């Protein structure tokens, strides 16, 4: 007698590593580094016109 | 504590087209007379 049961298949997919400065949603931000904004109760911005 | 307290402006251009003719220089003036001849 001759009997196997054998193992036929493994396969994993891609996982997209999808940076922010790809999308079509970038254009509208401007976004910068800015360490220590935890330390801030203010850093806010003021503007003429 | 940021900038951006900027914006910018003018206007010319068009602003003497419409105009559709211009003297300067009115001195101290009293009467215009302008009179047509037809």
């Amino acid at each position: 007698d001759v009997e196997f049961d054998a193992l036929l298949g493994s396969y994993c997919n891609t996982l997209s590593l999808v940076r922010f400065l790809e999308l079509g949603l970038s254009v509208a931000c401007v976004c910068t580094k800015f360490p220590e904004l935890a330390y801030m109760n203010e850093g806010r911005v003021q503007f003429e016109v």
